């Protein structure tokens, strides 16, 4: 029934593809060597998001139990504690964080099934890759862009599943530097740099904030009202521009990729008072993004977890 795992591989070696300064502009081969050299961390993220998408689905002991004996074995393996190789950026370290984002996404939708020797294996390898994420963000120099709001995440989904208040509390500090970025116009000013791709990376940042809102609200939080409801100007700005362009156009430096509006819409529709200006991008689903923790479509109509 169950698959063997894949080997757990402790290094991670990206490869960055943007060729300006606004890290706008893709460059095809740079692009295809990512792929072919993540293409394995891509897999396994998929399958465990994937067979967690299950266990939700119908209850079904065997999905968990796949799920948790993945993960185990990359524990065992220690997967990603290695050296994260740079190439010409920081996109092993970017990969690293996604990579967490979905392995303790994964986890979380399969907590409830797991028993003591797995958690005793997985809990203190999602911990220090949490750990291992969070101090790359010590140095000074690294804005806090999209990519902190991404790693605040992965940390917060550990500090939940794992029990450990120092990773909450770092996740919920990620969280609220992203809602305290979004101007008075719903605009990110670091997102708001990145040329033609300004509005998907709008797109970009708030889906992982939706996501750790989500995750507060698990624990019977409500973070979407921090700061009178500033995520819904983000929110607004995000769900306008995937309609029409033309305000990213008039406030940047490039013509916008049109976008369409990642499964964030999943979860905002639910919360939102008025859902509606949600039907056009809700049609675009169903929303896979095992980043996000798989299923989007699945885990707003059902809940990320079947047991509080």
């Amino acid at each position: 029934a169950c698959p063997a795992p894949p080997p757990g591989q402790p290094d991670i070696r990206a490869i960055g593809y943007y060729t300006d300064k606004a890290g706008s502009v893709i460059d095809p081969a740079l692009q295809q060597q990512n792929k072919d050299a993540t293409a394995p961390l891509d897999r396994y993220a998929a399958d465990v998001a994937r067979m967690s998408d299950d266990y939700l689905r119908n209850g079904d002991p065997a999905a968990a139990q796949c799920t948790l004996s993945w993960l185990g074995a990359w524990a065992d393996d220690g997967a990603m504690l290695g050296q994260m190789i740079r190439v010409n950026n920081d996109q092993s370290f970017y990969m690293r964080q996604w990579m967490l984002d979905a392995v303790a996404m994964a986890y979380l939708k399969v907590h409830d099934q797991a028993n003591p020797q797995q958690r005793a294996r997985i809990d203190p390898w999602l911990q220090k890759l949490a750990r291992a994420n969070l101090a790359y963000w010590d140095n000074p120099k690294r804005r806090r862009n999209n990519h902190y709001y991404w790693g605040g995440l992965g940390v917060l989904a550990t500090g939940l599943a794992t029990d450990d208040d120092a990773l909450w509390q770092a996740g919920h500090a990620a969280f609220q530097k992203g809602i305290d970025d979004i101007q008075d116009d719903g605009s990110l000013p670091l997102e708001m740099a990145r040329g033609q791709r300004a509005l998907h990376y709008h797109d970009y940042a708030l889906a992982p904030l939706v996501m750790m809102a989500e995750l507060a609200r698990l624990r019977g939080q409500d973070w979407y009202a921090s700061r009178n409801h500033a995520i819904d100007r983000l929110a607004r700005r995000v769900i306008e521009g995937s309609r029409d362009p033309a305000w990213f156009n008039q406030h940047t430096g490039a013509a916008q990729l049109p976008l369409q509006a990642s499964g964030w819409v999943e979860f905002y529709r639910l919360r939102s008072p008025d859902g509606g200006v949600f039907d056009a991008a809700h049609a675009r689903g169903p929303f896979h993004s095992p980043r996000l923790g798989g299923d989007l479509t699945l885990m707003a109509t059902h809940g990320i977890v079947r047991t509080p």
